[PDB]
């Protein structure tokens, strides 16, 4: 298959799949089944702010996910990510929709990677940020149902002309550089991510999340992604 890392926003409990009963942030080694998770209040039609961290020194992938209210989830998990993720990466947001929907709409997102190794700030990095995306949006590698807009927002999920957003619906948009996420000889590898999202919907269950990811640099939608599969994983192992 893909190879995973990801942090979810999950909106709706799939508790059959081991989602707690609760909407919630979790972090995703390889499987949708979150290896840590954090009771999380999705503010429907609020602006949030996810904050995705690690440094491969202190070896632990850290989010918090907040509201302008201050309300806030946060997740953390220790994981060596040189020994789950490639070397090179696509990093990427992913959303879904399912039998119950939501906006999935990135209002910006920022990219900070760096490896740093044996002397001076000799260092190879990448930082992008979007604040508005563009109609064209070039340095997006565009996935599913995601589309940008001259709205100046990168809508993951399918949203009608009317703004109502629509079930069965999956999209991520993936930054166009694969990303050297590590390597053998850099002495730390850090990464920060941060996007802003508008999860807004008239489901009183709203689903299904969106996500931060990282993958191989060819990751694809898995076939039969959408709802609780977030559009990350083939299936819910
Ligand atoms: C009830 O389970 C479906 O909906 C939830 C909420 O969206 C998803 O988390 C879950 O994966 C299921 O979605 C599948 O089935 C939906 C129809 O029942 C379909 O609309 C989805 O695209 C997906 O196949
Ligand atoms: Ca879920
Ligand atoms: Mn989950």
């Amino acid at each position: 298959a893909d190879t995973i890392v990801a942090v979810e926003l999950d909106t709706y409990p799939n508790t059959d799949i081991g989602d707690p009963s609760y909407p919630h942030i979790g972090i995703d080694i390889k499987s949708v089944r979150s290896k840590k998770t954090a009771k999380w209040n999705m503010q429907n039609g609020k602006v949030g702010t996810a904050h995705i961290i690690y440094n491969s020194v202190g070896k632990r992938l850290s989010a918090v996910v907040s509201y302008p209210n201050g309300d806030s989830a946060t997740v953390s998990y220790d994981v060596d990510l040189d020994n789950v993720l490639p070397e090179w990466v696509r990093v990427g947001l992913s959303a879904s929709t399912g039998l119950y929907k939501e906006t999935n709409t990135i209002l910006s997102w920022s990219f900070t990677s760096k490896l740093k190794s044996n002397s001076t700030h000799e260092t190879n990095a990448l930082h992008f940020s979007f604040n508005q995306f563009s109609k064209d949006q070039k340095d997006l590698i565009l996935q599913g149902d995601a589309t940008t807009g001259t709205d100046g927002n990168l809508e993951l999920t399918r949203v009608s002309s009317n703004g109502s957003p629509q079930g069965s619906s999956v999209g991520r948009a993936l930054f166009y550089a694969p990303v050297h996420i590590w390597e053998s000889s850099a002495v730390v590898a850090s990464f920060d991510a941060t996007f802003t999202f508008l999860i807004k919907s008239s489901d009183s269950h709203p689903a299904d999340g969106i996500a931060f990811f990282i993958s191989n640099i060819d990751s694809s939608i898995p076939s039969g992604s959408t709802g609780r599969l977030l559009g990350l994983f083939p299936d819910a192992n």
